[PDB]
Formats: C-alpha cells, structure tokens, sequence
C-alpha cells in the first residue's frame, strides 16, 4: 500500500462533515481540519474514491460553493519533510 | 529543486487572498481555489516559508477561524497519479 495525502475544500458544512466521517470510518488519520493521510491498497482506493464521488454527485447550487477534493500518493520521508504554517 | 504542493485552509478572506497573491508572486502554478503547486529549491522554499509566516504572524479572533499552510515535496509522477474529485 502507498501512502496518500488527502486534502479538501468542501464549503457545504452537511457535506464536508460527511466527507470528513466517511474518510474517518475509512481509517485514514486525520491531520487537520480538511486533511487526512494513510496508506491504502488498490481497493481501498477505488473504495475511498467511489464513496467520494456518491457525496459529490450534486449540482452546485450558489457560485462561490465549493467541493473539491485532491488524493496525491506521497512517502513517509516526505511527509516528514513537510513545513506547516500557523498562527504564530 | 525539488516540486512542492502548497494546500491552506484559511477562513479570513483578506489574509487567504494575501497568501494566494504571494504565492502567484512568487512564481508557484494554482491548481486550485486554496492549492498551488511548483518547484521550490532551498533558498526559494525558504523565502517561500518565511513570508507565509509574516501573514501568519497573528492571533486567532474567534473561535472558528483557521489559518493553516501545508507544502509537501511531491514528484511529477505522484503528481500526475492524482485523483480529483468535484461535483458531479
């Protein structure tokens, strides 16, 4: 299993909350409010990838909604090169 | 230099549109709404990294207010085996 990276952009509070459980109940960690990471296989992939798709299967209804989601496979090393940014 | 995929999740309109206009500025690609992405050698990451820092240089106001910036090295190939997922 690869590593992936998953970040989203998800304005709708109904839907990023659905996003945010289904990924959790996927079993990838959750590292911020709107990222997660974790290993997954061939199926587990098609899975996370499929159920997205069903919560995305909507029509935007007001033109500054968002639903955005990007998977990208990364390496522990490079997680573990990252450089977060907050609040000072 | 290696490539960099730049994620934020930044509630304040003004201060995500300060980190959008600098990253433009400094010469990284927008992939999305709060995603860029290009590549990064040390002196430029560092550049990079110390700017988003300056506009971080705050306190948080109210409770719900977020000001998050992830940059993970990346590859092309990792890059093109993105899934992106969007409304239907």
């Amino acid at each position: 299993a690869m590593l992936y990276l998953i970040f989203y952009d998800i304005t709708d509070d109904n839907l990023r909350n659905r996003v945010a459980e289904f990924l959790k109940k996927k079993g990838l960690d959750r590292i911020q409010y709107s990222v997660f990471m974790g290993d997954l296989n061939s199926s587990r992939l098609k899975d996370v990838e499929a159920g997205l798709k069903i919560i995305g299967n909507r029509k935007k209804l007001q033109e500054d909604e968002r639903f955005f989601i990007l998977i990208v496979p990364i390496t522990e090393n490079q997680f573990r090169e990252r450089i977060v940014i907050g609040y000072s």
